[PDB]
């Protein structure tokens, strides 16, 4: 889009007295001076273009109260922009700032301020000017702190650095009490200040990747909380109750670090959460109890940590949706899994098991079970009543059949059977209304696929590799999946449908 372009587009806008111009998406490389004649602006978009500059001339739009920049290549601000003295709302992200301009610390109108991505490394203490700040994003630079002079900003509810280098809070920042989302993410925090409890409004705090070994006692006075997210540090306990005192708190990750047991207190902790997500710790344990209150409870993630057991009451996690175990020491799942009537994944994979209770067949909801690298022997005869599954993996076990009931999984459709001690089959194979990837690969002792396999007729894709299959004829298995499943059609007993 020309300069010709350009001029005629700011002519219209003088003209019609329009108080929005976007000049937006155009490629522009400077923008002309003449725009120093549209002072009846209100609204200037110029985002995504190739501007390396702003004209000095944009200062004379006294009446601007946003100022669109992002997606350009500014590395500063011209001075005058000092009398846009009712710029509400400025946008930089995306530009190759190597340091917030000084102009921008002298619009102490602003209410909103966008500088995610670009390349800052300081927040000077003039930050303290712009105390009408509600929302404030820096994050995606390369900030190492941040100044006292932030308690100041008694306004923010929304202050975001994540994927910056901050390693530790001025105690300052427990003065802006109006604060409703913090993200800290992807920082190296070594430890929060015992202000936070000042920030009785938070309701979403990101810690996640960062080095905290401790969470300060104080937390637990933000009462406002509703997810708190630690994933990945060093931490190894909670200071007591801080959970029974977030008492609104929905999801809660504390994957990734040190802990070996659960959290300390009653079900009180998790009387309201809906997602709790523990994966990659060393827990021992699931306290008998902790989820007697938990009534909307419905993911729980435990992937590898060390449990070698099931806690007597888990079957009374009736709302629970999903539930990762994999990767712990289990050798038996309990007959009250049962109970849970709401499961409808259930990841057991990497496990200690040899066989599964009777009573997993009653999660008649239940759409996709992992079963990968066990112990398994065989599977229980009541699988034929979870009428609901899906998918049904169990690679690298060792059976060596599956159950006749396995045929009344009407909607079944992935079966991974690969890397087992297969010998064949069963007939009732054939009633799998839906199965469509039916993996068979590297089963040294499977000699033969039933002729009723011929009636899953959704079947495309089956791998049979490295499979003798020796009551086939050779020629035909050498021809793979494609010769193996024409040869079941036709020349067994169903060829007529
Ligand atoms: O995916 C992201 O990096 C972020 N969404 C998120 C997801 C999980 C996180 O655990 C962390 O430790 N930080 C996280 C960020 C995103 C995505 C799209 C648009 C805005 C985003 O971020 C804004 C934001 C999020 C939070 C927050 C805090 C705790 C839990 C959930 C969200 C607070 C302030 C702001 Cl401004
Ligand atoms: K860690």
């Amino acid at each position: 889009s020309s300069n010709a372009e350009v001029i005629k587009e700011l002519n219209k806008c003088r003209e019609e007295n329009s108080m929005r111009l976007d000049l937006s998406k155009r490629s522009i490389h400077i923008l002309p001076s003449s725009i120093k004649e549209l002072t009846q602006l209100t609204e200037l978009y110029l985002y995504s273009n190739k501007l390396q500059s702003l004209p000095a001339e944009v200062g004379c739009l006294v009446n601007l109260m946003t100022l669109a920049l992002s997606e350009n290549s500014l590395t500063s601000l011209p001075d005058s922009l000092d009398n846009l003295k009712k710029l509400r709302m400025l946008d930089l992200r995306h530009n190759k700032l190597r340091e917030i301009p000084s102009v921008v610390y002298r619009l102490d109108s602003l209410t909103t301020l966008y500088l995610r991505f670009n390349r800052i490394t300081t927040v000077e203490k003039d930050i303290k000017n712009l105390s009408k700040l509600s929302m404030l994003s820096i994050r995606e630079n390369k900030i190492k702190q941040l100044p006292a002079e932030i308690g100041e900003l008694c306004n923010l509810i929304t202050l975001d650095v994540a994927h910056n280098q901050l390693e530790h809070l001025p105690k300052e920042i427990g003065n802006c009490t109006q604060i409703t989302n913090l993200d800290l993410q992807h920082n190296e925090l070594l430890d929060l200040p015992d202000t936070i409890g000042n920030l009785s409004s938070l309701s979403r705090l990101g810690l996640r990747y960062n080095r905290l070994s401790a969470i300060p006692r104080s937390l637990a006075k933000c009462s406002a909380l509703e997810e708190l997210n630690l994933e990945n540090n060093n931490i190894s306990t909670l200071p007591e109750s801080l959970l029974s005192s977030l008492v609104k708190l929905n999801s809660l990750t504390l994957a990734r670090n040190c802990f070996q047991l659960y959290p300390v207190g009653g079900p009180s902790q998790f009387s309201t959460i809906y997602s709790l997500n523990m994966e990659h710790n060393r827990i021992n344990k699931i306290p008998f109890g902790i989820f007697s209150r938990a009534k909307v409870l419905s993911k729980l993630n435990m992937k590898d940590n060390q449990l070698t057991s099931l806690p007597l009451d888990f079957g009374t996690w009736t709302s629970m949706v999903e539930l990762n175990l994999a990767t712990n020491q289990l050798t038996k799942i309990p007959e009250d899994v049962s109970g849970l009537v709401s499961l409808e994944v259930l990841i057991l994979s990497n496990n200690l098991l040899k066989k599964l209770p009777h009573g997993l067949g009653n999660l008649r909801k239940l759409r996709e079970l992992d079963l990968e690298e066990n112990k398994l022997e065989s599977l229980p005869n009541e699988i034929a009543y979870l009428k609901d599954l899906q998918k049904l993996v169990l690679t690298n076990n060792q059976l060596t059949t599956l159950p006749r009931g396995i045929g009344h999984l009407t909607n079944l459709t992935h079966l991974g059977l690969g890397e087992n001690l297969l010998t064949h089959l069963p007939e009732e194979i054939g009633t799998l209304e839906n199965l469509e990837e039916l993996y068979l690969n590297d089963n040294p002792n499977l000699h033969s696929l039933p002729f009723e396999l011929a009636l899953c007729s959704k079947l495309s894709i089956m791998s049979i590799e490295n499979c003798p299959l020796s009551h086939l004829p050779p020629q035909i298995v050498a021809g793979g999946p494609s010769f193996i499943i024409q040869f079941l059609k036709m020349q067994g007993p169903y060829r007529a449908m």
